[PDB]
């Protein structure tokens, strides 16, 4: 599924991501934009052989099991395929653990490079939330 901007804002809000660990909803929508362009089926191979999955490009190195990332962990206790669902519940639950891991949203390098410090409220502007 390819979400619209306000449609994803609503789904993230419904799943309790808005102001989770102090990150306003526009931060989460901005990260999703640059990670996946709002596409739940987005996958990208890393140089180290891990893969990033879903709307928030969660990495098999630590967070999910894809059976092909040697030496990796599965800290969200999910198959990486669950992160590709049209239902964002697994991506949200796992993103809450990532953002709680100590470096906040800096875990998403695209959030640090493209969202951090910007007018992230623009991402939810005009949305009925
Ligand atoms: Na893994």
């Amino acid at each position: 599924k390819v979400f619209g901007r306000c449609e994803l804002a609503a789904a993230m809000k419904r799943h309790g991501l808005d102001n989770y660990r102090g990150y306003s909803l526009g931060n989460w929508v901005c990260a999703a934009k640059f990670e996946s362009n709002f596409n739940t089926q987005a996958t990208n191979r890393n140089t180290d052989g891990s893969t990033d999955y879903g709307i928030l490009q969660i990495n098999s190195r630590w967070w999910c099991n894809d059976g092909r990332t040697p030496g990796s962990r599965n800290l969200c206790n999910i198959p990486c395929s669950a992160l590709l669902s049209s239902d964002i519940t697994a991506s949200v639950n796992c993103a809450k653990k990532i953002v709680s891991d100590g470096n906040g949203m800096n875990a998403w390098v695209a959030w640090r490079n493209r969202c951090k410090g910007t007018d992230v409220q623009a991402w939810i502007r005009g949305c009925r939330l």
